[PDB]
DNA sequence: CCGACGCCGCATCAGC
DNA sequence: GCTGATGCGG
DNA sequence: GTCGG
């Protein structure tokens, strides 16, 4: 939080741009922009200091020069004053709603909670649950909540078949206090690269989660990945914990190593690797990192190896939050 | 100046 | 029905 | 919106 102001400017004028504009890389632009500003371990002074660092460049540093000049965006100050855009930025809040849809909607009259609640007949499945839970989806986690909640997942996946094994990722294995949501990595010895040696790999622990009332509601489902909503148990009187969004992804089990660095992320520092794979001529998919089009997989042991092809020293899950 | 911006699963759609 | 594009969120 | 070449 040593440049929080400044951070909080970017990350929004990057949501306005995915939003309201539909313009995914001034999105991905701006938030790497408050990528590499919130681990800049000064306060910034200037945005001639801040134009220092990658990804910071002419328009972002006059924009920076601004805002601690007066501390605040002229450009963000009307942004919010715009009824339109103020409502098209509201909905993509709504799990499922995003720049196409949001923008729909307000078309059509739109634009309020309200407006949702009596049009429930106007969304899909997954805009129904994610209006459904929206203020439960709003919130985020606590680890120690996290935790019964890992401990839930891993015993329940134990009961279904032994030779399971399954990891939280996410921010979770970042070691985050808190998180957006819970994410689990889950193999199987019947299910690599070469072969799939059984059915319903995913579905069977689906299912189980569902016997025992953790997973509620399912967004999405296919043969690897899950999206849902689940809920811890609570005791007798106790108000009902928030519902929770679940991921759970199959990987082949001989690309763990892929899957489990994928799915620690942070999503800018995936994004940040495989580009800097892209340079070294490589490409990382959360299966194989090839050499480049991609040629055969590589011989991946460990996550390191990974690292150690694109020469990168290693780096601890705590260290990739960017 | 300018391409090129990480990579992909599932849902849905229009075209067939 | 598929295939490919598009939307969405990981 | 930024940047390397
Ligand atoms: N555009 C994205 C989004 C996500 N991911 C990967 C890395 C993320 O860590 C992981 C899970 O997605 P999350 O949105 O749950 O990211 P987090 O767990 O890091 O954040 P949060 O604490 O909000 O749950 O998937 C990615 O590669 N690219
Ligand atoms: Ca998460
Ligand atoms: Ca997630």
């Amino acid at each position: 939080t040593l440049n929080g102001g400044i951070t909080d400017m970017l990350t929004e004028l990057a949501n306005f741009e995915k939003n309201v504009s539909q313009a995914i890389h001034k999105y991905n632009a701006y938030r790497k922009a408050a990528s590499v500003i919130a681990k800049y371990p000064h306060k910034i002074k200037s945005g001639a200091e801040a134009k220092k660092l990658p990804g910071v460049g002419t328009k972002i540093a006059e924009k920076i020069d601004e805002f601690l000049a007066t501390g605040k965006l002229r450009k963000l100050e009307k942004i919010r004053q715009d009824d339109t855009s103020s409502s098209i930025n509201f909905l993509t809040r709504v799990s499922g709603i995003g720049p196409s849809a949001a923008r729909k909607f307000v078309d059509e009259g739109i634009k309020t909670l309200e407006d949702l609640r009596k049009n429930e007949d106007k969304l899909n499945h997954h805009q129904r649950i994610g209006l459904k839970y929206f203020g439960d989806f709003e919130k985020r986690i606590p680890r120690e909540e996290m935790l019964q909640m890992q401990d839930i997942v891993l015993n329940e996946v134990k009961k279904v078949d032994s030779e399971y094994i399954a990891t939280v990722c996410g921010s979770f294995r970042r070691g985050a206090e808190s998180s957006g949501d819970m994410d689990v990595l889950l193999t199987h010895p019947s299910f690599t690269s070469e072969s799939t040696k059984q059915p319903k790999l995913l579905h069977q622990v689906v299912e189980q989660l569902q016997k025992v009332h953790f997973i509620t509601d399912t967004l999405s489902k296919g043969e690897t990945k899950f999206m849902g909503v689940c809920q811890l148990p609570s005791k007798n009187d106790e108000k009902e914990y928030p519902h929770r969004r679940i991921d759970i992804r199959l990987i082949p089990k001989d690309q763990y190593y892929c899957g489990v660095l994928y799915f620690t992320g942070s999503d800018i520092f995936n994004k940040n690797m495989r580009a800097h794979a892209l340079e070294k001529g490589f490409t990382i998919n959360e299966y194989t990192i090839r050499p480049l089009v991609a040629g055969e997989p590589l011989p991946v042991d460990s996550e390191k190896d990974i690292f150690d092809y694109i020469q990168w020293k290693y780096r601890e899950p705590k260290d990739r939050s960017e």
